[PDB]
């Protein structure tokens, strides 16, 4: 549905899209380590599923400015 | 409530944590990129909207493995 675009434009449009899903792609890779830190936690005997909730608390006690 | 835990074990998961929302800030420095780079989408006469409505497709059309 970019039909209306002339090769410039297309082109421009194209390089948008390329660098979003290479940030895409370096924000999933954050988010692995983050899986990975969570593992060791529950390895250290820790409940994930609390720990992230403990998380989300700080950050909202962070935001509450 | 995690007044169970002895000081190591209190070591441990406030580690824990503290990695968990050092990793989180990265995450969001990459997501301001982001929008960074839809802002100079929109000064490129793009509608930020659709470009991110593409881009999920684009994932799921790649997810569609």
């Amino acid at each position: 549905h970019t039909d209306v675009l002339n090769s410039t434009a297309q082109g421009q449009l194209k390089s948008i899209i390329e660098r979003v899903e290479r940030l895409e792609v370096e924000k999933a890779e954050i988010m692995e380590q983050i899986k990975e830190v969570y593992a060791e936690a529950k390895g250290n005997g820790f409940d994930v599923k609390v720990l992230k909730k403990v998380v989300r608390i700080r950050k909202q006690d962070r935001a509450k400015r």
